[PDB]
């Protein structure tokens, strides 16, 4: 609901790892294939994300993702706090996997199809996710 | 001046290649270390960028960057045209290298320092580049 909240999760496809970041208020997605589920990969991704968008808090469906000192150092440097207002009651990852499968045959590498699917998701329409995120953030200013 | 214009260039540091994308109207930067100056690296970067921002035209200071069929295919799929309104009369890359040098000792890897410098650049103040780009794009809507 708030404009600075992002949710980060990893999902798996074709034996590879996809890190998926969702801007909760807009549905806008940032995703990319990473070599492994490691603290260093998560930390580097957070640093990239935080330099491109105003990231205030981060949530996840796997709390242990954020236990490594390397991730904690990346949140510390970027001024990112953990999100505590989003409960866990056991979506976009399935929508993303659906789009990836639709375009998968158009690219050789999974990482390319992932970026094609991010493009499709963020620009699909009644605004698009890419339109909503900028309107939410700009309005917050 | 127009909200869909980006300029892409590669610069070199520590024997590595930095791809730098600048949103011309705002000064907002996206940058990352890439293994080599190749058409495939440029194409993948453009696909990523185009899924995150509304990219209409792309300029560069090295026209031959955009001659590979692989880059042409990435522009074709994302609907990106070449920018023809920005002449070439022989800046941000120097500002970026300045910031990188300031933070370089705080990280082991150059790629990390680059993302730290992107963060510093985009959030430095009279708005910041990250504030201007969202205001420009949102206003365009
Ligand atoms: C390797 C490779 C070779 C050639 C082409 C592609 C690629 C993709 O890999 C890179 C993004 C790293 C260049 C891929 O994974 O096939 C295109 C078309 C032409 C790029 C644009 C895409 C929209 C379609 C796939
Ligand atoms: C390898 C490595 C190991 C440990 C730490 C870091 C790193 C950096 O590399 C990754 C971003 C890939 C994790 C680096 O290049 O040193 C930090 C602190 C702790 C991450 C946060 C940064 C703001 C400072 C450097």
């Amino acid at each position: 609901c708030s404009p600075g909240i992002w949710q980060l999760d990893c999902t798996h496809l074709e034996g590879k790892v996809i890190l998926v970041a969702v801007h909760v208020a807009s549905g806008y997605i940032e995703a990319e294939v990473i070599p492994a589920e490691t603290g260093q990969e998560t930390a580097y991704f957070l640093l990239k994300l935080a330099g491109r968008w105003p990231v205030k808090t981060v949530h996840t469906d796997n709390g242990s993702n954020f236990t490594s000192t390397t991730v904690k150092a990346a949140c510390w440097w970027a001024g990112i706090k953990q999100e505590f207002g989003i409960p866990y009651n056991p979506s976009m990852n399935k929508e993303l996997k659906k789009i990836i499968g639709q375009v998968r045959d158009q690219a050789e590498h999974l990482k390319t199809a992932v970026q094609m699917a991010v493009f499709i998701h963020n620009h699909k329409r009644g605004y698009s996710a890419g339109e909503r995120i900028v309107d939410i953030i700009a309005t917050d200013i």
